[PDB]
């Protein structure tokens, strides 16, 4: 059940599609980035069309929507990474098994592109090129994280297996989320940019 | 997509179903166990009906069947664990982040045994305070595999010049596999829980 805005893949299951500047989709994603990174330079934005990763993500979204008895389990967040990780993320998504892990041993996502834009995350390559994903994240019901978590905490220590979906640095005003399971994040766009 | 011979869970998402000796379903599991663990005695065998784990696993299986262009991707393997881990595995499956270092490490993942005797070691199926030992019977997407190495945190690439095209799992020995290691969530479905004693 592939999304209407994807473009045809001639019966293949993975494509990176460069967006056309000035069309609605490019403009929307560029605006999310420019909200906090207006001083950067965008080289290109690519849509990630990974049928398998999308399928697995959408199954987990449907499950989280049933469990939590609402929609509103998804957020659009940012993830800076090095050029050497991009091929893996495009094909396989985010892997906690692959910086500080102060809020747990998961994959980190920022609310603001400006945070992911730090060189510690979006490491510049030999030509100054930096890479950041725009990511659909199943944040669900979240709690404050802490060092050394391998999964989110339970919602009640009386039922130890009924977990929070994600953790954050601050529940009232989150700036980062950590997820601990495969297929809780779908890399939707890749932004290539410079300082 | 839930299997039609599961018990009706009346809108619930999770159930453990105690099997009856003399049913083919119980006897096939008992035989598979006793082939290498005839010195132990089974207390009970429970079918694990976990709707969400099943759905996610079956998606991964269909994907691996498409990618590998054959349906030889699934093996039925054993996993011994401690009583404290059973509630988590029953609900959430096998988490590599929680896995012990194996005494012979072929990678940092979740380990599954071909022989129940391996999983029956007290190091894995730690006896609880009542002397009960716990072993899962697991559908595992082993797919295409190679010999592992202790440093792996994912399966290795098939081709070093295409680092993202991975083996599905690793083993101790490709000619005579006795263990498999998987490195991704929802690559293993806990199907039965065997409770057993000396
Ligand atoms: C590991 O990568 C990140 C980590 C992020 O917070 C990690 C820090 C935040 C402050 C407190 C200690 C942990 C945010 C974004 C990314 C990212 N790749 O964009």
């Amino acid at each position: 059940n592939l999304p209407e805005h994807w473009t045809d893949m001639n019966h293949q299951l993975f494509c990176m599609v460069q967006l056309e500047p000035g069309q609605s989709e490019y403009n929307t994603i560029k605006d999310k980035f420019t909200r906090t990174c207006s001083s950067y330079a965008i080289e290109k934005i690519e849509r990630i069309q990974n049928a398998f990763l999308w399928q697995s993500y959408q199954v987990k979204k449907r499950q989280m929507d049933i469990k939590n008895d609402h929609k509103n389990n998804e957020r659009l967040l940012f993830h800076g990474t090095d050029a050497d990780s991009v091929p893996y993320v495009n094909q396989h998504g985010f892997n906690r098994s692959c910086n500080a892990v102060s809020y747990g041993k998961g994959t980190y996502f920022a609310v603001d592109a400006s945070y992911s834009a730090k060189d510690t995350y979006s490491k510049p390559d030999s030509n100054g090129r930096k890479h950041m994903y725009v990511v659909r994240v199943l944040t669900g019901v979240f709690t404050k994280g802490r060092a050394g978590l391998v999964t989110p905490p339970p919602k009640n220590p009386h039922n130890p297996t009924d977990l929070f979906d994600s953790v954050t640095n601050n529940t009232r005003s989150p700036k980062l989320f950590v997820v601990f399971f495969d297929n809780q994040a779908y890399p939707e766009y890749l932004i290539t940019f410079t300082a």
